């Protein structure tokens, strides 16, 4: 008898289907049983942290991509898949990928796929405007006040947490002037105090512009999941800056017949980067101090290499980067290119994005910082100038603690 514990975050539809797997797993194994815990994203890596911190993660984790340097800066933070490479078939996955998801010579996780944060719109409200989806940075810019003549204050032409803005800022930034955004080197952030008071600058013209909720009138509805909010459900809220990987958690939502189609992506004029937050999506993981680190690495090869493992997970993570598994779910006609999110990885790829974000970029108190940020500004409380300033000097020191 083996008793593994999975944890993994996700929507309803992903956790249905890896429940589905855990039972195939189990057939095919019976004396390996899996408990699985699953929740949404929200509050996930806070309790994640808290086991870390105890010891008392799971055998087998799904982890992201940006919380390998809060828990494994060495690499020594999840157990090194390299040591169960009997039971776990590596060489489906690209090692480039693979270079992504080690430390320090050790690899601290498979990557099922990547992903990137691209524009995604409701067909239905787009067509009600009359407007065609944004080519333009000023297109986008323009839209808002479209959406709020043409249909009601109460519509906007996209939403975005918080999270999403900080990203969608950074890749105009990083196509007009193609420099990192983080300067790992000095443990800083490279932009100059004046790229700063651009940045929210931007922030304070887009929300000026009624391109998408103000914080204050998002709080104005405001505690679920965004995918779960009434105004994005009935189409007013008209789209999405968000990883292709968990799109249809967003798509599922909407109110048939409207769906969620890709859009264009929006780029500078003589931009040599397009900026994208392109990155490993997601891994599965194994617990450091796991007591079964052969029958962990089985569960992971049976989810993201199997015939049967494939099947059960279907696209729910995205496009799979497992060769074997990529190639069967193009061949049983899962995989289709006019799906949204095959489309949305299709068209990011060929995006100029020799830029690669660091992880400190997604650092969570990083993040935290910014929706502080954009609510002084949005409340009254910071001009754009003071958030500015004290975004630069509080991230800096947030980035010197997650960076020792
Ligand atoms: O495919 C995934 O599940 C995805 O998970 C991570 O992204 C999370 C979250 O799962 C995404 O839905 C997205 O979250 C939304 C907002 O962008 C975010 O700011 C917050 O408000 O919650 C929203 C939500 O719950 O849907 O973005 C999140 C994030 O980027 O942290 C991984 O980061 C991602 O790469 C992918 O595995």
């Amino acid at each position: 008898e083996v008793n593994l514990r999975m944890s993994w975050w996700g929507g309803n539809g992903r956790h249905q289907v890896t429940l589905k797997a855990l039972e195939e797993f189990h057939k095919q194994h019976p004396n390996i049983n899996v408990k699985a815990e699953y929740t949404g994203w929200d509050g996930h890596l806070s309790r994640l942290t808290t086991q870390i911190a105890g010891g008392t993660e799971p055998d087998v984790m799904q982890t992201n991509w940006n919380w390998l340097p809060i828990f494994s800066k060495d690499g020594t933070g999840f157990y090194n898949l390299f040591s169960v490479k009997e039971q776990l078939d590596l060489a489906q996955f690209d090692p480039k990928e693979l270079q992504q998801t080690t430390v320090n010579g050790k690899l601290n996780g498979i990557p099922i796929s990547v992903t990137a944060r691209i524009f995604y719109f409701n067909d239905a409200t787009w067509a009600k405007a009359g407007l065609e989806y944004p080519k333009t940075w000023d297109e986008l810019l323009a839209a808002g006040k479209v959406f709020k003549e043409k249909l009601g204050d109460q519509y906007y032409p996209v939403v975005l947490e918080h999270q999403d803005t900080l990203a969608l800022i950074r890749s105009y930034m990083t196509q007009k002037y193609n420099i990192p955004t983080i300067d790992e080197a000095n443990k800083k952030f490279a932009y100059s105090p004046e790229q700063w008071v651009e940045f929210f600058t931007m922030y304070k013209t887009m929300v000026d512009n009624h391109v998408m909720p103000s914080t204050k009138y998002y709080a104005s509805f405001g505690k679920s999941n965004m995918y779960e909010m009434k105004p994005w459900i009935n189409g007013e809220w008209a789209g999405t800056y968000m990883w292709n990987s968990t799109i249809t958690k967003y798509s599922d939502n909407l109110t048939k017949p409207a769906k969620l189609v890709l859009g264009p992506y929006p780029m500078l004029p003589g931009a040599k980067d397009a900026g994208l937050f392109f990155k490993p999506a997601q891994m599965l993981s194994i617990g450091k101090s796991t007591k079964h680190p052969q029958e962990s690495a089985m569960l992971i090869n049976f989810l993201l290499n199997s015939k049967e493992g494939v099947e059960a997970l279907g696209l729910e993570r995205g496009v799979p980067l497992s060769a074997t598994a990529v190639t069967q779910l193009r061949a049983s006609g899962v995989i289709k290119d006019e799906d949204p999110s095959v489309a949305g990885l299709n068209m990011a790829l060929e995006l100029p994005h020799k830029m690669t974000t660091s992880p400190y970029f997604d650092d969570p108190q990083i993040v935290s910082l910014f929706g502080d940020a954009i609510q002084y500004i949005d409340y009254g409380q910071k001009t754009v100038q003071e958030t500015a300033e004290y975004f630069n000097k509080q991230g800096d020191r947030i980035l010197k603690r997650a960076m020792r």
